[PDB]
């Protein structure tokens, strides 16, 4: 198991322009197109990021194309964030991925916010952090996702995933 097909089962795979949990247009391995409420200036947005007229339909290849960069970008984020690199560094390879998942469904900005969930995390207290990142919208909201990301951080392993 690695994260690209941990987010592929969290995220799943649609090839046509779809509304995520938010109501948001999505296209492919959950790449957010736009947070506006045209399907217009989503189809405009799509077009952009493929490089060519798609009318809302892309296929296999450029999902995971989309998804390649969106995975690349997240760690590339996570590693430019003042407060997400330390965590990330003091982590193994099994939790790194969760903390990925995390900023790739909720942006940088979005799980920097968990200070005090990162805090416990830095800190190996485990079953604190699992308590912690149960208290949020996040949880609240996508609970069979947060779930499995929350065990994975619990535990270490990728049982929640098997
Ligand atoms: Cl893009
Ligand atoms: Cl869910």
């Amino acid at each position: 198991m690695n994260i690209f097909e941990m987010l592929r089962i969290d995220e799943g795979l649609r090839l046509k322009i779809y509304k995520d949990t938010e109501g948001y247009y999505t296209i492919g391995i959950g790449h957010l197109l736009t947070k506006s409420p045209s399907l217009n200036a989503a189809k405009s947005e799509l077009d952009k990021a493929i490089g060519r007229n798609t009318n809302g339909v892309i296929t296999k290849d450029e999902a995971e194309k989309l998804f390649n960069q969106d995975v690349d970008a997240a760690v590339r984020g996570i590693l430019r964030n003042a407060k997400l690199k330390p965590v990330y560094d003091s982590l193994d390879a099994v939790r790194r991925a969760a903390l990925i998942n995390m900023v790739f469904q909720m942006g940088e900005t979005g799980v920097a916010g968990f200070t005090n969930s990162l805090a416990m995390l830095q800190q190996k207290r485990w079953d604190e952090a699992a308590v912690n990142l149960a208290k949020s919208r996040w949880y609240n909201q996508t609970p069979n996702r947060a779930k499995r990301v929350i065990t994975t951080f619990r535990t270490g392993t990728w049982d929640a995933y098997k």
